[PDB]
């Protein structure tokens, strides 16, 4: 986990948290338990306009998955976006 990311995500707006919880549910719409595997995550990438390799997907998911279960949950997912905020020169 990362307190630096949760600190910024926690100070977010109600609309933000609601958005992540929504977009996340739309992605897991195919799953049965409610998660996103690198296998499917790669397919959705097409929507964004990018088509990264399959093995590369799990790469970014490795540093994200704190439990290393092999998939991204609503928890690791939400923080995933927040991490994009700290991405500055
Ligand atoms: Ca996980």
């Amino acid at each position: 986990m990362d307190d630096i990311y949760k600190a910024a995500v926690e100070q977010l707006t109600e609309e933000q948290k609601n958005e992540f919880k929504a977009a996340f549910d739309i992605f897991v719409l195919g799953a049965e338990d409610g998660c996103i595997s690198t296998k499917e995550l790669g397919k959705v990438m097409r929507m964004l306009g990018q088509n990264p390799t399959p093995e590369e997907l799990q790469e970014m998911i490795d540093e994200v998955d704190e439990d290393g279960s092999g998939t991204v949950d609503f928890d690791e997912w939400l923080v995933m976006m927040a991490r994009c905020m700290k991405d500055d020169s």
